[PDB]
């Protein structure tokens, strides 16, 4: 039932996280973490990467944080991230055209990520119901996650307790709201209420303030996902950075 446990998605996401770029758009997980690191003014002991997929943002965070925990619900994704952490490389297939496929390599050494791979730990888990043993963090990253969760409010309700005061929360999303992933009654934005628009960002503020303070302004970060030799997604996420009060 989970698309994120399929070979189709594995090949998209291993290319997206570790492959060459497309249309001269920079690697997206790396671009996201560059922005988080440019704004984090706290200590660098511990970061949490929620919805980490096959782990590029977690390895990027590990260049600066002593410990990085990456959590994703997809076991196929997490098994790839762990293999990269432990062996430094893996191979995968991408679609060329129809059934014609091509084998490719992901390599942490080539990306200058192998030296700190030991600072990562990857686990399967549900971001809407995180273990109560997880502790708290100096920095939390949730990339392209909130529009893929069935209970966004339940996810957000954990975050004040998960971030130390003075720490940083970074959420990015293109707000691709879909009933397949979020029941309409659980949307926190993307609709009209009492005849006025409620944007997803308004929903984020309602749930996070004043425990977090939004660093203004929000920023657009684009990304490209390769599906075949010829077909790509090209999308503009909104990044919002939040300081814990
Ligand atoms: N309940 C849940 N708990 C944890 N991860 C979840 C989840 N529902 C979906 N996900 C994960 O959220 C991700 C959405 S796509 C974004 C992946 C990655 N952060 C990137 O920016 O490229 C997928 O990896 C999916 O497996
Ligand atoms: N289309 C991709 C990228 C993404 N992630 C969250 N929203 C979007 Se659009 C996916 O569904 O994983």
């Amino acid at each position: 039932d989970n698309p994120y446990e399929t070979d189709e998605l594995l090949g998209q996401y291993l290319d997206f996280h570790y492959g060459p770029g497309h249309f001269d758009v920079p690697n997206y997980p790396k671009a996201c973490i560059e922005q988080a690191l440019a704004h984090h003014t706290g200590t660098t002991g511990r970061a949490l990467d929620l919805g980490c997929a096959v782990g590029r943002s977690s390895f990027e965070l590990a260049r600066r944080f002593d410990e990085v925990i990456g959590i994703d619900l997809s076991r196929r994704f997490i098994d790839s991230a762990t293999r990269l952490a432990e062996q430094g490389q893996l191979q995968y297939q991408v679609t060329l055209e129809g059934e014609l496929i091509e084998r490719r390599t992901a390599d942490l050494a080539a990306l200058e990520l192998s030296n700190t791979a030991g600072r990562t730990r990857f686990q399967v888990g549900d971001a809407c119901a995180l273990d109560d043993t997880l502790g708290r963090f100096d920095l939390i990253f949730a990339g392209n996650l909130i529009d893929r969760l069935p209970d966004p409010a339940a996810f957000l309700a954990q975050l004040p307790a998960l971030v130390r005061p003075g720490g940083l929360l970074m959420i990015t999303s293109p707000y691709t709201l879909l009933p397949e992933f979020t029941p309409r009654e659980r949307w926190i934005g993307g609709f009209e209420r009492n005849g006025q628009p409620v944007r997803m960002l308004d929903g984020l503020r309602h749930h996070l303030e004043p425990d977090f303070v939004l660093l203004e302004p929000t920023r657009d970060i684009p990304f490209v996902i390769r599906e075949t030799t010829r077909k790509y997604q090209h999308t503009v996420a909104e990044a919002s950075l939040w300081r814990r009060a």
